[PDB]
DNA sequence: TCTAATGCGAGCACTGCTATAGCAGTGCTCGCATTAGA
């Protein structure tokens, strides 16, 4: 509690309400909450126990990675598994367990309690600070006045920019060329706009201090400037007598240079600007008898003049709501809106039955790294939590780890609520790393009183572990010591410079320690075992993408392969892509010879300058490759983006030949990737060019995703390994290298946070109070990261230090190191001599911490081999392919097109197709109903259902055509039509579908024919033929062999009384007239489609299904069907026109049922 | 086949004056760090 934390004793820890727990680096945080977690469930503990014991779907851990919840969810399912062993076994050997056990007052009980808890875990209560917001908000979706069907908008980046540009375009275009030019030369553009406060309009707006009065337009405070401008402006147009008396020697008579350029400066304005007349004013007249009248430029050179503040001041206030209501119109939810709404929702009057709702499903919850929350997250959390019994909230994490700044991670809103939280407790050991390295660590930030400058956070040591007093890292002889200070010499020093030397030095010690591990001398011991430093154990941290090109360069100079983990670029601008950018528009037109003669070109297909030459020469090896690469298209064309590129991979035998050539695994596996991108991005766009197209987007505007970043292949694993301050967060390595950790960057915008309300405050007039507040916030964020850099080691680690300088002063005794975080613990805070900072360093030094000056070296070589063994080989299959069983349906006829037709819509009148034309004759007749399948299936679905048996009304079929988007005065023709073909003499002899009842039909039968023994197109043929005049007309046989199944739909079938029939509506074509529905020409159109072969299947249909539910049925005594109505070419009197009808052999049904079985 | 960043001061050169030297200011050349971080 109160001043200086406790020891926290996790298994005595109160869990009921606020706590604050501090874990330092390395002490266990995980296995801390891991325990935590299991008290809870097991209500364990004791007077500092939970009330009752809970559940998992009530444990709420709030954690802020997707990657940490995953690890944590997946640690606990564990110690439950385990706990609950060590349960039915009443027995532990192994720490926290037993200790647990020891608490435990019926392990018979806990184990099942635990069994179910570990059963539960697919939905543990462990999620994201966005996960734990969306699911609040969706639940309590009234009080949030939330959608239920959210879209999670993703980038914002775009939203945020077209906000920006539409800002621009209502508030500058409309502007007058005197104001425009003024705003012009505060920002050339929208894009500048944003540039200057994009980061503001992310998260919490921050408090402006000072904002413009509510209203001021940019009208108003244009006016107020340039009439403040133009008084001067008369009172100077007047230079009649300025040619004063008085002398002085510094003010010259080349002042009458000065003169005229400012009375020249009498333009019609337009600018707030105005070139320096310093002398003619008054103020410093005096301070250079003196001066007269014109001491209202003593009054022009105090108010700033500038449309800034306020025009900012809007664009932010407006970016903002402009951004928020496109989100709700499209209807989707940032991230930021996620945690937003769910404040906004405890703020509102309808707060606190969610905050009541809330705190009942989750009573008690542990937040993890809370070290990076920010206003709103810790809004929420005491809102609901703080002062609220039956309800415990475990803060956990560490304030001298907080580097999330830049993002919006708030150390002061931390600051705050340690002000509210009264029980602090630490991790007092560090397990994890080597006695020297925490002596040296403690050491350095023991120095000064609040090393993290901020009284607030406090810096307390911690001890090394037993299991670890034994490591220790000897080189070339004897242990070297856990911090090493490397020193450049000189008095001045500039950022260029100390880089140049320190990669150098980083570099060269590197090598110099890899080769010494090599032949054994570079040991990494515990005790007395020992394993020899690898590249796999040294590590390089860095503050930016430049730093670690500038190391992996100095690295790479010494044949030192490297690793930066921090990567960010695309696999998209990556000259592998532009190459299958090539590749892909050589593939989909090999006819151009140039944009062959290109892809030939890249170096991914490895050919020589000799090479395409001679192929420019050989016109017939050019078509040659010109066929090699029009089959290409056709693969793609079927299976696909990667199945091509993989059969010309596989060909120009890419993959073995590029693996062979340097940095060429780089290289293809980022091929690979794009291949992998290319081929999802296909199955979106039914067009090869498109793709293509869609390639070039990429490649022109990248970086979107996390999903098109660069891969690391596996063995990056034996690389130095080089990352940034920040992606090494949790991170262990054994060795450590810091070359430019003294570099600062004085913070210049003014953007600190209040030193007693602690809220966010953007002063928009650089006034030196905030900027100076701004600054100390920002080495406070330096000392920050150097605990985090000293800290990832386990064995050692050294950093290059440098009499750094920056300011423009002549070497004053300068050496500002003093105001990097690292500089500030070394001169205790007083800026010192170049000369004073070697002095420093040497004042705290021995066996832990020692310095060396940069001693720069040179030696290309990393002198190590090789040695390969490739004995292998692959399993090949001796199966063989042999038959295909599979399901067809008369698709082994009808050609494809169909693909994903038949699959789609199992009902699409799939025999027509087509568009219509100039056939539209002023007078409807059933030729010109719409053509093609939408509407053919239109009219089958007329058919489905009728009362065949009652009169047509025409109001029905109205309602069918408005209902199926056809125009209603179709009415007429069409309700004149269904009778027409209702009341039609099919077979004759009574006949006339409206004569069938319901109980004498089936629509629609579906039939599935098992066909054994391969069907083969051809013996299929011989027989068709023998028994059928129609398929006498034989160009059959059109398929290819299958065994497997027979799917069929049977449009109608019905029976009168003895004899069952096969009818088939058929819609069909636009043959303009009669004409075209005559026993011939149908018979005709009949063959063109080979509809013969339906009938005969559809029969054997028929028949197989009479013969199975007739019991004692006979062929020819219920049979006697097939009636084929092309809907259209049916008119009330002109029979057998439209119709047609047929009665299969009953010799040929014979033969083709057992043609099925054999 | 196209273009190719600013900007800030220094740094040295030179030019009035006026109680040879320091205080100042005019002007072109040039080197330097810039970004960051998920
Ligand atoms: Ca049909």
């Amino acid at each position: 509690m109160s001043d200086v934390a406790e020891t926290l004793d996790p298994l005595r820890l109160p869990l009921q309400g606020e706590r604050l727990i501090e874990a330092s680096a390395g002490t266990g945080k995980t296995f801390t909450i891991a325990a935590l977690y299991l008290r809870l469930l097991l209500g364990l503990g004791g007077s500092a126990a939970f009330p009752r014991p809970l559940t998992v779907e009530e444990l709420l851990v709030v954690t802020f990675t997707e990657a940490a919840t995953a690890e944590l969810r997946g640690r606990i399912r564990s110690n439950i598994h385990e706990l609950r062993i060590a349960c039915l076994r009443e027995t532990t050997d192994n720490p926290l367990y037993e200790r647990l056990l020891e608490e435990i007052d019926d392990k018979a009980q806990a184990a099942q309690w635990l069994l179910l808890a570990e059963r539960q875990m697919d939905e543990a209560a462990v999620f994201t600070i966005h996960g734990f917001c969306q699911r609040m908000l969706n639940l309590n979706a009234f009080e949030s006045g939330m959608l239920f069907e959210q879209q999670l908008i993703e980038d914002e980046s775009l939203l945020r920019y077209q906000a920006c540009a539409d800002f621009w375009r209502r508030h500058c275009y409309p502007l007058p060329r005197e104001i425009a030019q003024v705003v012009f030369e505060t920002w050339k553009g929208p894009q500048a706009l944003l540039r200057d406060i994009n980061r503001y309009l992310q998260g919490e707006a921050p408090v402006i201090k000072a904002p413009p009065p509510d209203d001021e337009t940019l009208a108003s405070r244009h006016a107020q400037i340039v009439a403040r401008i133009d008084t001067v402006k008369q009172q100077w147009r007047d230079a009649v007598g300025e040619l004063d008396a008085l002398i002085e020697s510094s003010g010259i008579d080349r002042r009458k240079f000065n003169r005229s350029n400012q009375a020249k400066w009498i333009d019609k304005i337009s600018a707030w600007a105005e070139e320096e007349t310093n002398s003619y004013q008054l103020p410093e007249s005096l301070e250079k008898p003196r001066h007269p009248l014109f001491e209202a430029i003593d009054q022009l050179l105090a108010e700033p003049l500038s449309i800034r503040d306020l025009v900012i001041t809007r664009a932010l206030a407006e970016i903002r709501e402009t951004v928020a209501r496109e989100k709700r119109r499209r209807g989707e939810l940032g991230f930021d809106d996620m945690l937003s709404r769910l404040d906004s929702a405890l703020r509102s009057e309808s707060g606190e039955v969610l905050a009541a709702a809330i705190r009942t499903r989750f009573p008690v919850a542990m937040i993890d790294e809370f070290q990076d929350t920010d206003p709103q997250q810790y809004r929420i959390f005491r809102r609901i939590w703080h002062h609220q019994p039956e309800t415990a909230l475990l803060l956990i994490g560490d304030p001298k780890q907080a580097i999330y700044a830049f993002r919006g991670a708030d150390i002061f809103t931390y600051m705050k609520a340690r002000s509210e939280v009264h029980a602090h407790y630490t991790l007092d050991t560090n397990w994890r790393s080597a006695p020297g390295m925490v002596n040296s660590v403690n050491k350095l930030f023991s120095q000064t009183d609040d090393a993290f400058m901020f009284r607030e956070i406090p810096f307390i040591p911690v001890k090394s572990a037993g299991k670890n007093q034994a490591l220790r890292f000897v080189f070339k002889g004897e242990t070297q010591p856990a911090m090493k200070m490397w020193l450049m010499e000189g008095e001045s020093c500039g950022v260029g410079d100390y880089q140049s030397t320190m990669a150098q030095v980083c570099a060269a010690q590197i090598r110099d320690w890899l080769q010494a591990g090599q032949r054994g001398e570079a040991l990494l011991m515990n005790g007395d075992d020992a394993r020899p430093v690898r590249a796999s154990d040294i590590s390089v941290l860095v503050r930016s993408r430049q730093e670690a090109a500038q190391v992996r360069d100095a690295l790479t100079l010494l044949e030192i392969p490297s690793v930066y983990l921090s990567n960010r670029d695309s696999v998209f601008e990556t000259l592998e892509a532009q190459e299958m950018l090539w590749l892909l528009q050589a593939v989909m037109t090999p006819e151009r010879e140039n944009t062959l003669r290109s892809a030939l070109a890249t170096s991914m297909m490895g050919l020589n300058a000799l090479d395409i030459e001679t192929l420019n020469n050989d016109e017939h090896a050019w078509d040659v490759v010109v066929e090699e690469f029009d089959g290409y298209r056709q693969i793609w064309r079927k299976r696909g983006v990667m199945p091509m590129l993989r059969a010309l991979m596989s060909a120009r035998n890419i993959a073995e030949n590029l693996l062979a050539t340097a940095g060429g695994e780089r290289r293809l596996t980022d091929i690979l990737h794009i291949s992998e991108l290319l081929q999802e991005a296909g199955t979106q766009l039914e067009s090869e060019h498109a793709l293509v197209r869609w390639l070039s987007q990429h490649i022109l505007e990248p970086d979107s995703n996390a999903s098109s970043q660069q891969m690391r292949l596996e063995s990056d694993k034996h690389l130095v390994q080089i990352v940034t301050i920040h992606k090494s967060k949790g991170l262990e390595y054994p060795l450590v290298w810091l070359p430019f950790i003294t570099n600062f960057r004085v913070q210049e915008q003014a953007f600190y946070h209040d030193r007693h309300s602690f809220e966010a405050v953007l002063d928009l007039n650089a006034a030196p109070e905030s900027v100076d507040l701004a600054e100390a916030e920002r080495l406070a964020e330096d000392l920050r990261l150097l605990y985090v850099a000293l800290t990832r080691s386990v064995w050692h680690c050294s950093l290059g230090v440098a009499p750094l300088v920056r300011r423009r002063g002549d070497k004053k005794g300068d050496t500002d190191v003093h105001q990097s975080a690292l500089g500030r613990l070394l001169q205790k805070g007083e800026p010192q001599d170049a000369a004073g900072l070697r002095t420093c360093i040497e004042a705290l030094c021995d066996d832990d911490i020692a310095w060396q000056t940069a001693q720069t070296g040179d030696n290309q070589p990393w002198q190590v081999n090789d040695v390969s063994t490739a004995e292998l080989n692959a399993k090949t299959l001796q199966r063989l392919p042999g038959d295909n069983w599979r399901v067809t349906s008369y698709s082994g006829l009808q050609q494809r097109g169909h693909g994903i037709a038949q699959d789609l819509m199992p009902r699409l009148d799939v025999d027509a197709a087509g568009v219509a034309s100039v056939v539209e004759e002023p007078t409807l007749t059933p030729h010109q109903f719409p053509r093609g399948a939408s509407p053919g299936t239109f009219l089958h679905s007329l058919f489905e259902d009728l009362d065949f048996t009652q009169p047509v009304d025409p109001n029905w079929v109205r309602e069918k055509l408005e209902l199926g988007g056809f125009e209603s005065q179709w009415e007429p023709v069409l309700t004149e039509w269904i009778t027409a073909v209702l009341q039609a003499p099919l077979n004759e002899t009574g006949v006339s579908l409206s004569q069938l009842s319901a109980r004498n039909k089936q629509v629609e039968m579906e039939f599935y024919l098992p066909i054994s023994e391969p069907l083969i197109a051809s013996q299929l043929d011989t027989l068709i033929r023998q028994f059928d005049p129609l398929s006498a007309g034989c160009p059959p046989l059109e398929f290819m062999q299958v065994r497997g199944m027979l799917k069929g739909f049977i449009d109608l079938v019905f029976r009168h009384e003895g004899r069952y029939y096969l009818l088939d509506y058929k819609s069909n074509w636009l043959g303009e007239d009669s004409s075209a529905y005559t026993q011939q020409a149908m018979a005709a159109a009949m063959q063109a489609h080979r509809y013969d072969l339906q009938y005969q299947l559809y029969t054997l249909a028929l028949h197989r299904y009479l013969r199975h539910r007739i019991a004692d049925y006979d062929y020819e005594h219920h049979f006697g069907g097939v009636i084929y109505l092309f809907l259209r070419g049916v008119d009330k009197e002109h029979p057998q026109q439209g119709i047609y009808t047929t009665r299969p052999n009953a010799g040929l049904i014979a033969l083709m049922d057992e043609m099925f079985a054999g």
